[PDB]
């Protein structure tokens, strides 16, 4: 069996698992069962599928090189794809919440979940909810004689609070820190001091690379039962490395790739996001170009986003992005190496999980 | 130490381990740090904290029949403080979110926590998330060698979807199930056909009974290591008819206790909630009665949302109030006196739930 085929078919299996319960034991009607059915595959179906392909991957790895019943690699593949759904829905959780809190319009060239007209704002927060909670009903369901049940459990927990508290950095990162104040209606920043590349850093590490990387291998190894091949501090850090490359990525993509084919019009500009061309730009802008930035940084009108736009492109950043990278590469395989030490396997799974990374 | 007192040191405690957490491991800044302590103080405390203080109540009566060493008495109430915080800091999830889904303006005679000017609903939703974060975490801290650790996290995980569930129904209430459609904006029902004391029944069951008496009382048991002196389904049953009970109070409040004294403006009659008064108004009003209601629900309007306080008036809801009131207390005591068989000091706990529930 092909490994997307397996991870699809193991969909359907958790969807008619949670729609029959819902039925059963939680006395839904017809009419709800299809509502809540189409909200699961709208808002957790049509990506890639890397982060829960990530864990069906890792342990597709170390089933070739260790000795197993064939009922046995079945059951480790199973618990793979039901691993790397809880990733996704997790994933689906947090898109739903954050396009609700960001006012965003589309994903993926179709309309936020709570835009949908049946759906509305009072539904879909309530339905985000449900996505996550799901991810609790699936492992107590499926993984519940497992060994490896309490850390799996544990581990998920960290790194969706870690997601939220990543959040938060996310959208208060506009904020001077000394301002936040609940009774106090928020200004932008006006001095910019705190676009840094170690404050950057930080939204990026709490935000996206706990969910996006270092769950899905750290996964792929407990269902695996393999923690013991990998040295778990450079797991850690290889996923921050990697995971933070991710993100200036995407926030390169959100400024410059056409809104058809980003899947979505960008705003980080316009919410005055702390992107990485944003801090990149501040640390080689003169006086001049400073006093221009923050003239027109985090205004919705588009003759001043326009003017953003502009500064970047004569800043030449693709050079600071291209000794980026360069550094990243260099590290990475540095890390890669150290990491084939204990498991040459677990090593290949990262050099994957990086290709996929370094390309798109 | 009396219990209150022990139930609020030990929320200082908790804080204090969440926010210190926060700096060591997940590199906050004293602003943010002071952010969500001001959010966990204005969204967990200011209430009765009776579903706490259930958990603590329970633990207290076992205690008073089981032979321990002092030290053993100190550890089972600091576990069921911790619990009780859990079910607190839940139900503060489910308020802030529930808040922001409907509208809400008030509650507690302060604002909503969405509405703090340096709050906003773009922080709120990520709030209320976090507040649901931390239940885990604490269990996870203060229980991680605790025999009941999977019991706690696995009934604490089904209460919390069975809420979400609850939610759902509540939400989607005032429409008809056959025509719920993420595609189509859903009107609200004309024929109210679906307001059935069934119906009803299963919102409330979902919403309210297990998170605010089912999940406190099993708490209780499983912190005290006593969950073999009951008969669950006794628990369930005496749960769910105390649970109905409360919210039949509360929807009558919604309508009839001064805005002032009830903490908030009620909307049940513009948000054409299925209340028991509307429900059981239904089921006694002439074909007369019923055109006039449905001219009337539902309607921002206030001259026509004082024409259905008008028809509950002249309904002579009371009768049915006094008549379904002592059903229930007739079933209760039933439930109590077979609950009496296995634990007289459950059975008590459970007395003194029901006589809490009976006044306010
Ligand atoms: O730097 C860190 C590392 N931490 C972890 O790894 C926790 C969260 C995700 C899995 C366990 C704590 C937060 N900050
Ligand atoms: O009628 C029911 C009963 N159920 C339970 O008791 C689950 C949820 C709360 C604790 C376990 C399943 C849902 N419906
Ligand atoms: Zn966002
Ligand atoms: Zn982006
Ligand atoms: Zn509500
Ligand atoms: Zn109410």
């Amino acid at each position: 069996m092909a490994s997307m085929e397996r991870f699809l078919s193991v969909y359907d299996e958790v969807q008619a698992f949670l729609l029959d319960q819902l039925q059963s034991k939680y006395e839904i009607d017809p009419n709800r069962a299809r509502y809540l059915r189409i909200m699961m595959d709208t808002t957790c179906l049509g990506g890639k599928y890397f982060r829960g392909m990530t864990v069906v991957n890792v342990a597709e790895g170390f089933l070739a090189v260790t000795q197993h019943d064939e009922a046995t690699k079945e059951r480790i593949l199973h618990d793979a794809c039901v691993g790397g759904w809880m990733i996704e829905f997790l994933q689906a959780h947090y898109l739903v919440e954050d396009d609700i809190m960001d006012g965003s319009v589309m994903r993926r060239g179709k309309p936020c979940w709570y835009r949908f007209p049946g759906v509305t704002t009072q539904c879909a927060i309530n339905d985000g909810i449900i996505l996550k909670s799901w991810t609790q009903i699936m492992a107590w369901h499926y993984f519940a004689d497992r060994p490896f049940l309490k850390d799996l459990l544990c581990l998920f927990q960290k790194v969706d609070y870690a997601t939220a508290v990543g959040q938060m950095y996310d959208v208060t990162s506009m904020c001077d820190s000394n301002k936040l104040d609940p009774e106090v209606a928020q200004p932008m920043t006006t001095d910019f001091a705190e676009f840094t590349p170690a404050i950057y850093k930080r939204i990026v590490k709490y935000k996206t690379t706990f969910y996006t990387y270092l769950l899905p291998l750290v996964m792929g190894l407990l269902v695996s039962e393999a923690a013991a091949s990998v040295e778990m501090n450079l797991v850690e850090r290889v996923a921050h490395l990697i995971g933070e490359y991710f993100q200036v990525q995407d926030d390169v993509m959100d400024c410059f790739t056409p809104p058809e084919q980003l899947g979505k019009v960008g705003t980080d500009i316009e919410d005055a996001k702390c992107s990485w061309l944003a801090v990149t730009f501040l640390g080689k802008a003169n006086a001049a170009q400073v006093a221009e930035f923050k003239a027109n940084y985090g205004e919705k009108d588009p003759a001043k986003v326009a003017v953003v736009k502009r500064l970047y492109s004569k800043a030449n950043l693709q050079a600071d992005f291209a000794a980026y990278e360069a550094e990243v590469v260099r590290e990475v395989e540095s890390l890669i190496e150290q990491l084939k030490v204990k498991s040459p396997t677990f090593a290949e799974s990262v050099a994957v999980v990086w290709e996929k990374t370094h390309k798109r």
